DNA sequence: CGGTCGCCTATAGGC
DNA sequence: CGGTCGCCTATAGGC
């Protein structure tokens, strides 16, 4: 439920998109001790509190570390938004976002976990 | 469930594709008073009892006339004969051949009789 | 593969 | 559209 910290920007002034059981916030990770991966990759959709104004929030690095990040604007353009969150999405998990209920991790990829 | 008559050069030699639920075999009409429309057409996915060898034929015209007509022939190839057949029920209906169940008729295109 | 970019191909649609 | 065509573009995916 929570903006992330890290996005300074926009915590205060900001929420989560939210509509019905969508939630546009999501947290990955992807650890394999044998090559040395143990990172994270954060998603999240947000609405300002000011008007019906868009973006989505990224970050990711290292878990510890408190990494890169972007931040993309969209204006008034949820569908826009939404095709960037969703397309990440899918991008480091090979899963699409409307069948995460029956999410299944694949070999190389993210692993998602639930909020 | 019959090889159509006018298939003069099958009817005899073989007969309409079954698989599961799924029978090749579908009349399409299109009946519209207003800009005189009074036309079928007909559509069988034919294997022939000889061998597994395949066919689609297709024929249309104005109820009465005996129209005109086209023989697709596919070999032994039966997905590309279900996919001619598909693709065509679908240009003239409007709906996938897999969700005929729930078939809903759409304005400027043919319907569909439900065999018997 | 964190970011990002951009051929080629195979379709689908407009005309 | 009843048959057939074929350009050109826009689009989506694989690599």
């Amino acid at each position: 439920a929570p903006v992330d910290p890290e996005c300074t920007a926009k915590v205060g002034k900001a929420h989560v998109y939210c509509e019905g059981n969508d939630v546009y916030d999501v947290m990955l990770n992807q650890t394999n001790l044998q090559f040395n991966n143990n990172k994270y990759y954060l998603i999240q959709l947000l609405e300002d509190d000011a008007q019906r104004n868009f973006s989505v929030w990224m970050r990711w690095g290292r878990v510890g570390k408190m990494g890169q990040h972007s931040l993309v604007a969209c204006s008034g353009n949820l569908n826009k938004a939404k095709e960037i969150f969703q397309k990440k999405f899918l991008d480091k998990t090979k899963n699409n976002w409307e069948d995460r209920e029956k999410f299944e991790k694949v070999p190389g990829k993210y692993d998602m976990l639930q909020m």
